[PDB]
């Protein structure tokens, strides 16, 4: 009787099918939902980690058609000005841009003692989407501070996260939340696996999470174990609305830190690995390549329509 | 044709799926029990091996809310002296018998002198007597389990290795008050390599859980824990609780003495230094509370009896 | 829920069974088609890239019973004379069209003058033309396959590259001679990692041989061959013949010339291998040798009589 | 539509299960059949090898209570005469014909001169001849297996290598005295990268043992064995007893002579390994922990009995 829900599987138990094509991959639509308010033209997002998104790498996610989190390790002020510098910045047609021709942002909360003091000062500074966001999203703490953050900034986006299941994302869907972010203990070498024993294999929280959703109109955030840009594409098929990368980002010119020279390598203070748009173009290089060869004219196809095979270790 | 009894899992091809959550990890209760009678505050073990556990050990384990068991390869009057010396030594998880006297279990084998060893133990006030071969699914440990509860009705007993459900029933039916479960747990082991012998250690502790259940017989799973992950998951697989051994060799309070080589720290009698056990313990704890604070489990008999797995590839 | 076409193989996963065997590996037959009108000794094919097929290998691998596909990285009329150079040059086995020419075949891709190469393939008496790109189940490939059918009907035309029934249906339907099998067929391919693309190879063959079982059209496995005994395993799941590539590069007979390098043999425009039919010789050994274990006779009772057993990591 | 029979299985991928133990290793019976004819008192043969098994290693095997077959590459006569020293030659286990000779046994192809290979290594004395081939599920080595029966009616015949349920029955159906069952049985064996062809161990000594199972014919398991665990696995899967090759290589008794190499020993026409008898042991050893574990008294118990679990990668 040892109880096993199913057999779960990541990105590298699975590779897409090729399908009939007509559409070129420089010419596929890559516009999508963040959340049930807010479009992107690309499906990527920055993680809200202190050594990926502040302003200014916040401010070029949202001209390369993305988001960025700005990370909640700083004082409730300080994080409202990160908002707010990338509320006010002054050629980027894809720019992710609100109702008054403002880049958007988000920014992250937690549940603990000041959130609804850190909602408040970032909901005034012009934040488009809060993210309540916690290592465990399947709780009363955040979907009780989902709810609240509905329920009093009601003119406010909000994520909730993170979460795996099926009954996770339908408990979050019920709070309010406007999306949902998956994934916990995505990776192999994840501390949450090692230390906790817990986690989903990220392709199946991904799809696990999609049939929940399937009619709600409530967009899920892939969160983690991308690796590759074929990765990616792999999420999209899953069912993932866009996708959110964290260390991938971390080091480039527009991240934190300031650049350093060591041993003939350059790092930051992590290798230093140049603009954002370098990194987000081969990304989206990848996943182009990989709507072209599934047939898939845009992002609504491409998480509908395309097969995977399974694959063995060989 | 081929006899394939099933697949059979162990602690890296299964995770452990998060549910829904109310209480915090700090606040989790980890009561659990080693035998019909013995309660524990946290649900750990020390192993019966002369790198691991006398009483020195045994005493740390003791304070910590656990258990040692002192190990058997030394003489029935040493063995009898370090029972002593647990008996007669600020802590409140403290685990204590009736008298306020710190707990300790003792190992016996089932040779010769088992009943002198048995006897001198017991006169020296053991709370537990592991009767503890490669084998337990035998006729010489099984009349050594039952001998023990009827010569010596005071003592709780415990039988092993076991690894099956049929062998967890006959030990129970024999009178002992908790199994261990562990036979060829692990890959490289002299079981597996020399004999062919072994079932993986999430299938044999489900196996051995399901054939207790409704029983109150305890199940202590011995082997193949690396991280404090793979105790979370050996106690929703169904065990009470964890032994650990090789875990616990070359902490100040187990065997040896710490010598220096080569500008590193080792303990002498080949094992790096670990330090207090009280670090390691609280690192084991410490995951296994948030296991619990994950699967929504507020204290052990939730999260052996309600949280599921995944089953994970290879490739994961 | 996740949409899984299959578990697919590839041919580590496999093994071929033991059969009754009454025929010596010296005496089994090799004979098979590349193409609905072109037949061949031995079950090999050269690819075309530019370290492997120009006019001397493919004149080697006539020469042995195969044939070669000169390369398309050329002008048009450096490979029409490279096509010239085979038609124009003791060898029993040898691959010759009507008037005792040597064969050869020529790739195109689908860009702009594509019309224009293969005329000049086809006045310089190629004996088939191969459409060879990354997505062969596509509205440019098929649409120049049909046209080189209907333009042409006198040269071969082979279409790819695809891994999949329906696209093997779509291009026997647009009147390929043969089709050619390969889509993320190796582990580390660009294609798998970039994209997140691929079939694994023996169930891609598996998937077009049945697919086009009865039509007449053959199947040509191109990629993730690396001994011998993967060329038995392929044939055994339905190839007519099999496509080598970096396995001839580095060959006498291959572009580039010899260069030593530290105390080492390389060819530079790569190991330098020695001649072409050394390499085949070891080939065609092991599958004669997987022949007589099978109790293959020949090319057809190896293709469809012999079973595999699926075999673990261990 | 890819014809996949079965998924087969290798040593690694199963384990055995304990059962209620009666019986200490030390006292577990070890007594076994090589063919319908003769009986051996440990489960353990040499294989036919010219770097493991002559005259020299042969007797050694047969003092033990095994066999050793003597390998073909050599002349008809120096064969013969190799299996002549064994027949001429404490040991209270010794493997015995009737005449109180230690038994021997010796391989033959099936090229032109076969028939005098076998007439004179029948006129030696020798206890069992292996038609012994790549491929024994072929016209070859079947039509000899049935001359050498009807030819030789008193001298005991071996057929391989197979690795079918198909393959075992044609043998036996042509008068095989036991069958010796291995193709492409290790990881990176030849057969397998070479030809594409193999069947893991396990599967391929079932898939035979069941075939065989009322017609009183045994199996011999050959390769694929690299620890002492493995042997009692092949027995628990079916084997009647098990052929080591080059585990036995480089043994004192074994051909080569020794040699001194960078302050190591080795073999030379391979490390040294010492006596055979230490090797042996070490076997025996780990076959009678596994039948202690499995409450096997008997090898005829430690072939029906015991169960498998299947593991994955990580167990």
């Amino acid at each position: 009787m040892l109880r096993i829900s199913q057999e779960a599987l990541t990105f590298d138990d699975v590779l897409l099918i090729p399908g009939y094509s007509e559409v070129l991959p420089k010419d596929v639509s890559l516009k999508t939902r963040l959340t049930r308010g807010i479009e992107l033209n690309i499906p990527l997002v920055s993680a809200a980690m202190d050594t990926v998104t502040e302003a200014r790498l916040a401010i070029a996610m949202a001209q390369e058609g993305g988001i960025g989190i700005i990370h909640k390790n700083m004082g409730i002020e300080q994080q409202a000005a990160e908002v707010r510098k990338v509320k006010k910045h002054e050629t980027y047609p894809l720019a992710s841009k609100d109702e008054q021709g403002r880049l958007r942002v988000g920014a992250a909360v937690g549940t603990g003692a000041d959130t609804g003091e850190r909602v408040a000062a970032l909901v005034a500074a012009g934040v488009d989407v809060v993210v309540v966001d916690t290592a465990h999203g399947h709780s009363k703490g955040v979907i009780e501070r989902v709810r609240w953050v509905k329920q009093t900034f009601p003119d406010v986006q909000v994520i909730g996260g993170n979460i795996a299941t099926a009954e996770a994302a339908k408990a979050l869907a019920e709070a309010g939340a406007d999306a949902v972010k998956v994934g916990i203990g995505p990776g192999s070498i994840c501390t949450t696996r090692i230390v906790a024993g817990v986690g989903v294999p990220q392709i199946s929280a991904i799809a696990n999470v999609a049939a929940a959703l399937e009619g709600t109109g409530v967009p899920l955030i892939a969160d983690g174990g991308i690796r590759f840009s074929g990765d990616l594409a792999k999420a999209m098929v899953a069912g993932a609305y866009c996708v959110m990368m964290g260390s991938m980002f971390a080091g480039t010119e527009e991240a934190p830190g300031e650049i350093e020279l060591f041993q003939g390598r350059s790092y930051k203070s992590v290798p230093y690995k140049g603009a954002l748009s370098a990194i987000v173009h081969q990304l989206m290089g990848g996943l182009r390549a990989a709507m072209g060869y599934t047939g898939s004219a845009d992002i609504q196809q491409m998480r509908t329509q395309p097969q995977f095979v399974r694959i063995t270790g060989a």
